[PDB]
């Protein structure tokens, strides 16, 4: 039925798959870009915090800036803006200017996000649309390629990278932080984030619940060639719930006026914040689901080896769609690494707890929980733990067994057998002891003769 036409931009119609639709039911034009108010917004390692402002209308900014056309660009987009955290993109930029020389460019579309849900969603086509004139100002004026560029979208920034890359021929890489499901999942790839949108795109969910009733802001859809499900991808550790709902006000909690936990939402950038500094913090496995990988079946890494889950997850070397899965700490340091174990137990039958730690040329673990229950000799139990160091070689373990009952004639239990598997790590360690130890005491193992 309807179209609007901006310059330089192209025309926008709230024809299908816009609007009219089963999932977009509202026939919506984008605001113009007067309205929407899109500014570009560069930082570099000379200018870390105070931006230099490019504009679409006069492309000698670029030229007047501290732009470098030697160094990779990463343009981060915003989408929910949580009122107690609003300069995690800045805070985004300083971390990369920390391992890199970069070019960071960020995209404040406020004003364009600042509207009803459904409007804001819509108002994503001219603010990719934007992006993507950006993007090709650099190529035919600057001749600066978009192979050497990266877009990093959070929430429904997401599908703004998404849209930018779509027009954008031999855009290197985007990342999706969390994209949203509302209004995105289930629609045709021109509408939302998807492989074809770049050389490269890796999604983290981090709110995927279904919106209705869970409230979960993020999609389950697979979105890139790399999606990772940190922590199953729903419920991240450290963050409170939403309460269940069959009724979403989705234009009160846009607007900030209605209660809304924004945690699950916002974990997907900040574990990306994270891994810049910790580059094998966050090793993913590739698994069919969340409940396989936490019944140990997907570890250790395949032979081609994991990938990194944030900054990294470029360096990937075997790559069609691969679902990746690990855990994270509740906080900061959110990085983990996952050892896999396996006790063969000796001395006398009882009944507890046994637990690992295990003592390397980097450091040594907390005592993790292995197996509880009925312990007898002889028999073998085995499990995987994500411990927060990576404690190099290992050249030691210690056992202890535990209960919480009065045990009159003070049994001695023992491992014969200690096998410690890291997940990254081809070699598996062997340890021995002869020794058994009594209740709540630590047996040390020595390497296997
Ligand atoms: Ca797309
Ligand atoms: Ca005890
Ligand atoms: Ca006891
Ligand atoms: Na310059
Ligand atoms: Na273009
Ligand atoms: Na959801």
């Amino acid at each position: 039925m309807k179209e609007v036409c901006y310059e330089d931009l192209g025309c926008f119609s709230d024809t299908e798959p816009w609007g009219g639709t089963a999932i977009r039911p509202l026939k919506i034009l984008p605001w113009s870009p007067e309205k929407i108010g899109t500014r570009f917004l560069l930082y570099t390692n000379e200018n870390p915090n105070n931006f230099q402002i490019l504009l679409l209308s006069d492309p000698s900014t670029i030229e007047a800036s501290n732009f470098q056309m030697d160094r990779k660009t990463r343009f981060i987009i915003h989408g929910f803006i949580d009122k107690g955290d609003e300069s995690w993109v800045t805070d985004m930029c300083k971390k990369l200017f920390e391992v890199e020389e970069v070019n960071c460019i960020c995209v404040d579309w406020k004003k364009g996000s600042q509207a009803t849900y459904t409007q804001a969603a819509n108002n994503v086509r001219v603010v990719g649309a934007q992006v993507a004139q950006m993007l090709d100002i650099l190529l035919t004026e600057y001749s600066y390629p978009p192979s050497k560029v990266h877009l990093i979208g959070h929430s429904l920034g997401a599908h703004v990278a998404g849209e930018a890359g779509s027009k954008t021929p031999g855009l290197s890489r985007i990342t999706g932080l969390d994209p949203v499901e509302a209004s995105f999942e289930s629609t045709p790839e021109e509408v939302r984030l998807d492989p074809s949108d770049a050389d490269f795109v890796d999604v983290i969910h981090t709110d995927a619940a279904p919106l209705i009733p869970f409230l979960g802001f993020g999609t389950n859809q697979q979105m890139g060639h790399l999606d990772f499900f940190p922590n199953g991808g729903e419920s991240m550790p450290g963050c409170k719930k939403n309460a269940l709902s069959q009724i979403v006000d989705l234009d009160g909690i846009w607007a900030g006026t209605r209660d809304f936990v924004a945690c699950n939402h916002l974990r997907s950038y900040k574990y990306y914040l994270e891994s810049i500094l910790n580059p094998d913090g966050f090793a993913a496995y590739p698994c069919t689901s969340y409940k396989s990988f936490e019944s140990d079946k997907c570890f250790p890494c395949p032979d081609q080896g994991c990938p990194q889950m944030g900054h990294y997850a470029d360096k990937f070397a075997g790559r069609e769609q691969q679902k990746f899965f690990l855990n994270t700490g509740e906080a900061s340091n959110f990085a983990r690494w996952r050892y896999g174990v396996s006790i063969t137990l000796s001395g006398r039958t009882a009944t507890g707890q046994i637990k690992v730690a295990l003592f390397g040329n980097k450091g040594n673990t907390h005592q993790y929980s292995i197996f509880r229950g009925i312990l007898k000799p002889g028999s073998t139990h085995s499990y995987e733990f994500d411990a927060k160091l990576d404690v190099g070689t290992i050249d030691k373990v210690k056992f202890l067994w535990n209960n919480n009952v009065i045990n009159p004639t003070l049994p001695k239990v023992g491992a014969t057998k200690i096998t410690v598997q890291k997940g990254e790590e081809k070699t598996v360690y062997n340890f021995c002891s002869e020794d058994t130890v009594r209740e709540d005491t630590l047996l040390t193992l020595t390497p296997c003769p």
